[PDB]
């Protein structure tokens, strides 16, 4: 209470405990916390079991504590968001079993290069997936099959250089999609399926106009209007399409949905 800042009223109880040098989770927690910011401390390790005892806690803020080794016990019953961001994670903490409620999970600019088989398994309620700024090359497939539900997808400024086919089938809620700033070369035949996509962001990729990017620059030509251009902090309030952000070998004056393809199969 003393040790950090604490605001009641309505909504609910959240603890602010950023930047105050702490090193684990101070003994003097109100047992009724519902959000907890932990962000700019010491926490190299911690354990996810020391807050079995804030039954109401959902939502904490590990971020940009470095975080090395997270520490995956008990449970955490009424957890819905987890920020793990701008940390030291290596690899990719397996949740499932722990935080079954959890509908945002957030292990943005961290030390991935790799995601496991069984990453997602258990996390059914999962809307909100964000990865933006590791090293991913590749992703397993059948990464997303755990979270059917997946709304936002950011897998932005990593090192991707292809996505698996089939990655988005199945995800009938997905709205946003990030993908720029990596070194994707092009996109699997039928990999948007039926599904509206509102939301996508391709920019940045160096992508090879050949013909095998023919469904690709037919689904820009159909989905013009929900191609945009990333901008940092602000809301895709009404923000303006701009499918020309993606091109042939990220070339300004070659956007992919006027390649020609000539000498390609109908
Ligand atoms: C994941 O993706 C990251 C983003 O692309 C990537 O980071 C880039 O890494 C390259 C290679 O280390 C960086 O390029 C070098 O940058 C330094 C300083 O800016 C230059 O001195 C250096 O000189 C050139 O090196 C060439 C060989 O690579 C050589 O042929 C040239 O003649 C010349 O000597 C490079 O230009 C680049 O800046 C990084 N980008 C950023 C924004 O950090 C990661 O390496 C990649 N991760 C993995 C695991 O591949």
């Amino acid at each position: 209470h003393p040790i950090c800042e604490v605001s009641k009223v309505a909504s609910h109880l959240e603890v602010n405990c950023d930047k105050r040098n702490l090193t684990a989770l101070p003994p003097d927690l109100p047992k009724d916390t519902t959000i907890l910011h932990l962000s700019e401390n010491l926490l190299y390790t911690f354990s996810l079991a020391t807050l079995m005892p804030y039954t109401r806690l959902t939502q904490l803020n590990l971020d940009r504590a470095e975080l090395t080794k997270l520490q995956v016990d008990g449970t955490l019953p009424v957890l819905g968001t987890l920020d793990l961001s701008h940390n030291q994670l290596q690899s990719l903490p397996l949740l499932g079993q722990t935080l079954p409620a959890l509908t945002v999970l957030d292990v943005s600019f961290n030390r991935l290069t790799s995601l496991p088989l069984g990453a997602l398994r258990g996390l059914g309620e999962l809307q909100e997936l964000y990865l933006k700024g590791n090293e991913l090359k590749t992703l397993p497939p059948g990464l997303l099959t755990p979270t059917p539900k997946l709304e936002k997808l950011s897998l932005a400024n990593n090192n991707l250089t292809e996505l698996p086919a089939g990655l988005l089938n199945g995800l009938e809620n997905l709205d946003t999609l990030l993908l720029q700033e990596n070194s994707l070369y092009t996109i699997p035949k039928g990999f948007f399926g039926s599904h509206l996509l509102p939301f996508a962001f391709l920019h940045g990729n160096p992508w090879l106009c050949n013909c095998e990017i023919l469904y690709f620059r037919r689904w820009l030509q159909d989905n013009a209007e929900n191609v945009y251009v990333w901008k940092q902090g602000v809301d895709v309030k009404a923000m303006t399409s701009n499918v020309a952000s993606v091109q042939c070998d990220n070339s300004d004056k070659f956007p992919v949905y006027k390649y020609p393809g000539k000498g390609c199969p109908t």
